[PDB]
DNA sequence: CATGCGAGTCAGG
DNA sequence: GCCTGACTCGTATGA
């Protein structure tokens, strides 16, 4: 039975009630400077559909949109807020976001539309967006009649679902998480995406020309060493050359053929000169295709900026993700790739890039949650945690710690966070499972509190069915009870890791909110550009650097109070590359 | 030929 | 051992 609503030709007073479910539809996946195809409002007075051209041109409606006292309940308010920003319209008063509410209740559901969220509460009087708009090449906005009914049904669902979702969040003790953390953060992410990051395209293009030159040389050297030309970027073709023509040892095979992963190649390097060249070709090719050409494709030609979209409702741990482009995985580990960062510059003359990052936040969080005396003392002394771990595992003085000892202690620390696994550690340290287990055993002997936490958290995950983070984020782990070793083990590691990675996510999100409040109180022009899991990147007038050096680390270090201090390092410079 | 899928790969924390 | 996203190739359908 069709849903009744008024297809309005003009905005009326009853459409501006102080509480309503609001839909400002942007069908385009990437909502930057995208069109708004329709608007729906459901409130105490009824259900309404408004054409965007009329609604967005009406002073009363626009004023209502920007009035913080007029409360709106929506789904993915960031999408609408950013689309409206590109139109010079401010959206305020969003007191409930169904997407974020759904995400907090169960990030595993992968709720990406109103229909999916509504299905969680047995509400199915709304169609999934894909069914209405189609997908990809066939994606398209339907005729007004169909479009109008769909937006109204989504608004109607939101109107009906707010109460039950809020009630469950409250029983989960996640009400403040939604209202005081995720929703306020959504607005901050909206500002960041809209602001964008300036790219020096001329510099990128120049790097691309040089890369193309080097790739050409390595490419030819590879054909020369192989004795024939082939598609180096084809794991299949490369496999034939390496393991058949050149007879290199097959130490690993994928599900469908020979493995040519870098870790595999690294082992074959001693056998033939072609290997080192393939690795070099892989590095340069990655930079060229993904960080030069890929980046250049998404730079807005008019503003010369990239406007990423932070998916705030995707990861199972509470972390954000970044797309079009992904600005959370710009090269930095290898110098040649790190140079890509010289292309990210301040958006204004005489401004500078400022970057602040937490030092070992995950291990500090673990020290706090596990209450491991040794680990807590280590951070209280602000010791080099890898050297310290090496000292305990190997029972040597600081002077006796060799570079390799520290390298292995570092590997154990990087993994201890992801949940112990002799197999996983063995792979990273290229050792036997028996030996890896011995390392783990030694680690636990030195950090008994951590061992206790690992056992206790797995037990809690089994008892309650989920694990939680410092700010009450949760993750259900049904596989924790599986009678399949591998499946159960994966769930156990998630149980061990989620409270760590997740609480670190909670902390930096809170830091972002606290930071913006401080930046506003101080009337600084500085503003956030990016978040990369444990670091914040801002840009600001050079005249604000000294103030930022004191303000940013403090706000980040004081976001939450743990049993150990939080430490933040910072750097600034003319480009993102220089912010080191 | 057209768009779209998985597989394999590798970039980041 | 955890958490992500983008690009290539080669196959899928489909013209
Ligand atoms: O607006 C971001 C928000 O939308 C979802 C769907 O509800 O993702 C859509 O938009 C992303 C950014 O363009 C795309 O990567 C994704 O493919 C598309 O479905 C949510 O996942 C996200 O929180
Ligand atoms: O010149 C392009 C032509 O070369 C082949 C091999 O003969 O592939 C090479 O060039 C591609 C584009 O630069 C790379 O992806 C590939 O790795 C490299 O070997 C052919 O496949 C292609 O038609
Ligand atoms: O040997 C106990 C030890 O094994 C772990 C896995 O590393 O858990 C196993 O044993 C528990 C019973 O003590 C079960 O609840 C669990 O399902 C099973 O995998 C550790 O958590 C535990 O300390
Ligand atoms: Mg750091």
């Amino acid at each position: 039975k069709k849903m009744a609503f008024t297809l309005a030709d003009r905005v009326t007073e009853e459409m501006l009630a102080d509480k309503a479910a609001l839909v400002v539809e942007v069908v385009e996946e990437n909502y930057h400077d995208a069109p708004i195809v329709g608007i729906a409002v459901v409130n105490e007075h009824g259900r309404f559909f408004l054409r965007p051209e009329t609604a967005l041109a009406d002073p009363q409606f626009v004023a209502w949109l920007g009035d913080e006292t007029k409360k709106k309940s929506m789904f993915d308010s960031k999408r609408a807020a950013v689309a409206l920003k590109w139109k010079g319209i401010e959206l305020c008063g969003v007191s409930f976001d169904l997407l974020l509410a759904a995400y907090l209740l169960d990030p595993a559901q992968g709720v990406d539309d109103v229909a999916a969220a509504a299905k969680m509460k047995q509400y199915e009087a709304v169609r999934p967006d894909e069914a209405v708009y189609g997908k990809g090449a066939k994606r398209a906005v339907p005729d007004e009649p169909v479009l109008a009914e769909h937006l109204v049904r989504k608004a109607a669902a939101i109107w009906e679902l707010e109460r039950p979702f809020l009630d469950e969040l409250r029983r989960n003790e996640q009400d403040r998480l939604l209202v005081e953390l995720e929703q306020p953060l959504s607005s901050i992410l909206a500002e960041m995406e809209f602001a964008g990051v300036k790219v020096d395209t001329k510099r990128l293009e120049q790097m691309g020309k040089e890369l193309a030159e080097q790739l050409g040389t390595v490419e030819q050297r590879i054909y020369e060493l192989a004795g024939q030309e082939f598609n180096i970027n084809s794991p299949k073709q490369l496999g034939v050359i390496l393991f058949e023509k050149l007879q290199l040892p097959v130490l690993k095979k994928t599900k469908t053929g020979y493995s040519t992963s870098a870790d595999v190649l690294e082992k074959l390097a001693p056998y033939h000169e072609i290997v080192e060249n393939i690795l070099h070709y892989r590095q340069l090719g990655k930079l060229q295709s993904t960080y030069i050409e890929g980046l250049l494709k998404v730079v807005r030609p008019d503003t010369k900026k990239v406007h990423t979209i932070f998916n705030q409702a995707l990861t199972q741990t509470g972390r954000l993700s970044s797309t079009e482009p992904n600005l959370q995985n710009i090269p930095i580990r290898l110098e040649e790739g790190r140079k890509i960062r010289q292309a990210f510059v301040p958006s204004e003359s005489d401004w500078l890039i400022f970057a602040a990052d937490y030092s070992q936040i995950e291990l500090r969080v673990l020290a706090h949650i596990a209450e491991d005396d040794n680990l807590m003392e280590a951070f209280r002394r602000d010791l080099d945690i890898h050297t310290k771990t090496a000292m305990d595992i190997f029972q040597v003085s600081e002077d006796e710690v060799t570079p390799n000892m520290r390298r292995q202690a570092k590997a154990v620390n990087f993994g201890i966070v992801y949940g112990i696994s002799d197999y996983g550690l063995a792979q990273n340290l290229n050792i036997s499972r028996k030996e890896a287990a011995e390392f783990i055993e030694r680690y636990f002997e030195s950090f008994p509190g951590v061992k206790r936490y690992m056992e206790n958290i797995v037990q809690e995950a089994k008892q309650k069915g989920y694990v939680t983070t410092l700010l009450h984020r949760r993750r259900y782990l049904p596989d924790i009870t599986s009678r399949n070793f591998n499946v159960r083990s994966f769930a156990e590691r998630m149980a061990m890791n989620t409270p760590i990675q997740g609480s670190a996510a909670d902390i930096i999100k809170k830091a972002m909110i606290d930071l913006n409040a401080r930046l506003k109180e101080e009337r600084l022009q500085a503003h956030l550009l990016l978040q990369v899991h444990d670091e914040l990147i801002l840009e600001a007038p050079k005249e604000e650097m000294e103030r930022l050096c004191r303000l940013v680390p403090e706000v980040m270090e004081q976001a939450v109070t743990l049993r150990v201090p939080l430490k933040v390092d910072y750097h600034y410079g003319s480009t993102w590359y220089d912010a080191k």
